[PDB]
């Protein structure tokens, strides 16, 4: 059965007026920013952007992958779409 959400994890993650974006849970960093209770860091594949969600916006990458995981014409899809698949845990910083 599920567990919640931990750092790590790999998901399609979803924000108003875009298609669900390959992402995964980051950790904090010592001394970094924490996000608001029951949100999440997220960190967007291609774009390299984080923000904070909550579960409701966050689905699992191996249930999801057969709906999501599809070429889009957006600025960093295509490139998080490579990342998540072949090196979902590197340091993109």
């Amino acid at each position: 059965m599920p567990h919640a959400f931990k750092p790590g994890d790999l998901v399609f993650a979803k924000m108003k007026g875009y298609p669900h974006w390959p992402a995964r849970i980051d950790d904090i960093a010592d001394g970094a920013v924490k996000p608001p209770p029951n949100k999440y860091p997220i960190f967007f594949f291609g774009t390299h952007e984080t923000a904070f969600l909550g579960p409701k916006d966050l689905f699992p990458y191996d249930k999801s992958k057969d709906k999501y995981g599809k070429p889009n014409k957006r600025k960093g899809f295509n490139e998080g779409l490579w990342e998540i698949q072949n090196n979902p845990h590197a340091s993109y910083s």
